[PDB]
């Protein structure tokens, strides 16, 4: 009937109401059936791309979904498509991402990686504001992170880089790796993991981005150790694996023309041997220091 227009929208909410209750059903069969029906209507999408996205928003559909249903990887994969739909018309909000990152707060190790799995696949469609807020959430998690929590954060962080189709998000990812590997508050066993992730991220992400940033990133690494505040120990070796992989025979000459590597390291040795001996007259009642001297000669 052509005249039954408000009737179609009246029932359309009624079916939407029934679906939401099906999500609210504690039965797992109902919730997966509800998502499949949600998965079908999104593909069909008078329900435009913004009305259903809004309908998910104020109803807090994902808030109920992420509570317990995340424990099954098969369910999350279906959940990925609708969340992509919510993102692509800019419907997800900051608090929604907070709930996404709240799913890893003290729960089982099973679901936390699936939350990482969904975010990594959702990373490309996230807006820059969404991406940086996630990085801010990572740093806040990093402050209270545990030993197992820190490594899987890097595992999540390295998941953000290899899938980066355009080398824009990778720049912020490398900034975190530079921040983390240079953050003295974090023990040494993470330091290598943060460095190693940077090594492979600069390795796997060749595409059209790798060597071009190499010179910039290797020079920035030299620049970091051009000031003596204990950045030298990580920065010097960080260069070493880069030079081992990233032409190489002329690269040493290219990095010796005006940013001389052998020459500059000589002062870094000199400028720290003096500093060590400054307190070696009053604080000599200590122990060797050896790692600092050993590594510096190793790089040279």
């Amino acid at each position: 009937v052509p005249g039954q227009e408000e009737t179609v929208k009246n029932l359309e909410i009624f079916r939407l109401k029934m679906i939401l209750r099906l999500l609210q059903i504690s039965s797992f069969n109902g919730k997966m059936n509800a998502l499949n029906e949600v998965n079908k209507v999104i593909s069909s999408v008078w329900l435009t791309a913004e009305r259903m996205a809004e309908w998910i928003q104020q109803n807090n559909i994902l808030s109920i979904v992420l509570r317990d249903s995340l424990h099954q990887p098969q369910y999350v994969e279906k959940l990925e498509k609708i969340l992509r739909f919510v993102i692509k018309e800019k419907a997800l909000t900051l608090q929604d991402l907070d709930n996404i990152w709240a799913a890893q707060a003290g729960k089982h190790e099973a679901i936390v990686k699936n939350v990482h799995d969904l975010l990594a696949k959702l990373a490309w469609d996230f807006s820059p504001e969404q991406l940086d807020h996630l990085f801010d959430c990572f740093k806040a998690s990093w402050t209270n992170a545990s030993k197992k929590q820190r490594e899987k954060l890097l595992e999540l962080i390295r998941r953000l880089a290899e899938d980066d189709k355009d080398g824009v998000m990778a720049h912020k990812v490398l900034n975190l790796l530079w921040n983390l590997a240079h953050s003295d508050d974090v023990p040494v066993d993470i330091m290598d993991l943060a460095l190693s992730a940077h090594i492979k991220i600069l390795d796997y992400s060749c595409s059209q981005d790798r060597d071009t940033q190499k010179i910039q990133w290797i020079d920035r690494f030299i620049e970091e150790l051009r000031t003596n505040d204990k950045w030298v120990i990580p920065a010097l070796k960080q260069i070493r694996e880069i030079c081992s992989l990233f032409y190489r025979h002329d690269l040493i000459n290219q990095l010796q023309h005006n940013h001389a590597l052998v020459t500059l390291v000589a002062e870094n040795l000199a400028t720290y041997m003096e500093s060590m001996r400054l307190y070696a007259r009053d604080h000599e009642d200590y122990d060797p220091h050896v790692q600092e001297v050993q590594e510096r000669l190793n790089f040279l």
